[PDB]
């Protein structure tokens, strides 16, 4: 069992999902043509992997993908955000449109620090696509141009999102049972 | 937009083999703990993450990265590993789930490979198979749809990191 | 001796590289025998992979101060590197820098385009102190704008091999450091 | 006097430590002199970062052929890497081994695990050979069933620091190997 509350159902998430993308789409409508390259989402591993594939195919603009894989340090990492790159982009996003796709944003340390290194690949443009965002995602230095769901503060799972790499699986969002925890 | 010669299996078509094996892997891994679901990046994100929503077990992700050297990659296996398993994988039900398997030789490697850290069961479940699957050597448990000998793109599948975020799977028109 | 042929006159030999990297690592030594006390932690040098390993396991042992290491391996991603400086990073830091009083060793200062860019990485992660020590520095690199503390020696603008420093991943294995015959070149 | 009463004794000195590399580096020119002719390719090291990166700059200056630098990182991935060896691989080859004459080279073989693994990895790679040369050697290293060619020193099972190899990333600048103190860790 260890569902203890169904958050977002299936239905829920890729209704917004659709909805995500004919708004991204339209903003960035224009960009095939204009510059000749396509939008590109750069997402951390790996919440937001279920999230990218569904929002890239609601996009109704040619969307390119590109993954980075990510460490903490320790005890500042909580404080600073500052994070250990274990891969990297494949590709330059230099002059390009590029769209961070997260999966949930909270004390944003992580996001905020990431978007200051990839500003410093100097890419035309840069904001940032959450399918979640919690109370306190207020404060991190960094605007998000796009949000699927405001959500309680309480800890979450299920597509995408994890416990102990557990329940990333599941087509719906829940909170768990605090028995597991 | 004109670029696309060929459409070979909608979305719908994609949609319901997907349900069809993630049913038949479900029931044929129903250890103590969760199904492990092995990708190499980036081809096979769109398949495996929605194979995962139509496995009916419990579900467990894992990426790997991998780079060509080039004049034996081409000659063979063996590829530059650019992003290693997060966790170890002795003693766990692994499913290596890639894309297309056309030489194979990437694929032989990695098994080879995969072996080599002791888990307790390891099997491949491929999207598409092209003409040649016969060629190569790792026991393919699992194929969504054999495919002829001509390149394809789409759903994840790319031609210079292009027409990944499509729903279908096509030819291209050169 | 090791390369007949390749190599077309001598730059710098093994003594003269050692005794400088000797005067490097006293100087560096009074400029941080103070880290101890203050802030309690050691020097760290931060290499980026491989011209410069010869070179910083030599000045870590000139260095009369305690020293750690800390390895990077990056990529180019091809006229962007050339032209902006960012690079692929394929090995990161083992640890964070932060409040850590850090030593870029580097090889050779050319461009200093990656230099500028990975300082400028470095600075982000906020250490207490950043600097840089080049073992050799190319006349280009006075229109870098990176500020380089720590100069082994000042050279032509000619291509060089030895000491760490290679040509197709040869000669690094060289004591000394030299000039390549043109037969190599093409 | 880097590191003011820490260091309980001298294991192994600076000048013995040169010493004993000077005649590795020779013994393995010998064993590997017909390699710029045969094949045409150089002695291929290859290092794990990082208690070992003194050692090789050392090991690749006394090797009178020519020779080449390769190194990898990698990480613990808990039990598992100390009952199998098996490790996470943070950074790997630059280049391909096929048909490359390897020499891997280590700081200290002990239990071996991790070694054997790497072992077993890179021949899969095809090789032309692959030997092991380490510099120092401990007691249980008979109990690891990888070969290794060529050793610099057998020491005792006792923890030892300096010349790379460290404690908690310290003490790995000394151009000694001597033992610590208790009173460290
Ligand atoms: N699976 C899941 N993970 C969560 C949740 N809230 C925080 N997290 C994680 C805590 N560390 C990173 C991640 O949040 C991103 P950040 O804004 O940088 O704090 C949650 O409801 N579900
Ligand atoms: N997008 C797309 N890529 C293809 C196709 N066929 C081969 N490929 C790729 C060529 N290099 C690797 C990859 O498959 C070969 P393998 O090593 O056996 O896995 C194809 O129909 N479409
Ligand atoms: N072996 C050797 N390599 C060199 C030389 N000059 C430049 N290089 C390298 C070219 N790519 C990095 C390095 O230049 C440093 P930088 O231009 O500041 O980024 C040289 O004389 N010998
Ligand atoms: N600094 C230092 N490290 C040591 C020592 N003995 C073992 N080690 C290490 C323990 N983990 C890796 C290494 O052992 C090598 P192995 O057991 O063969 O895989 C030692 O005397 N000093
Ligand atoms: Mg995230
Ligand atoms: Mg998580
Ligand atoms: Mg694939
Ligand atoms: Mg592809
Ligand atoms: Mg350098
Ligand atoms: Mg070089
Ligand atoms: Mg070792
Ligand atoms: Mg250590």
């Amino acid at each position: 069992g260890d569902i203890k509350s169904v958050l977002l159902t299936a239905e829920q998430i890729q209704a917004r999902i659709a909805e995500l993308g004919e708004q991204i789409g339209n903003d960035y409508r224009e960009l095939s043509a204009t510059t000749g390259q396509d939008l590109l989402l750069i997402t951390v591993l790996k919440g937001a992997v279920l999230f990218v594939t569904d929002l890239a195919r609601a996009i109704p603009v040619p969307t390119q993908f590109e993954f980075m894989a990510v460490s903490s340090y320790g005890s500042s990492t909580s404080s600073s955000g500052v994070v250990r790159i274990l891969k990297d982009l494949d590709r330059d996003i230099h002059g390009r449109d590029v769209l961070i796709v997260e999966d949930v944003v909270d004390s944003g340390l992580t996001l905020s620090w990431l978007s200051r290194n990839l500003t410093s690949r100097n890419p035309r443009s840069l904001r940032v696509c959450t399918l979640l965002r919690k109370p306190d995602a207020v404060h991190a230095n960094v605007e998000i141009a796009y949000v699927g769901f405001d959500i309680p503060n309480d800890f979450v799972v299920g597509y995408g999102l994890d416990y102990d790499e557990r329940y990333r699986d599941l087509s719906y969002i829940g909170t768990l049972d605090p028995r597991v925890y």
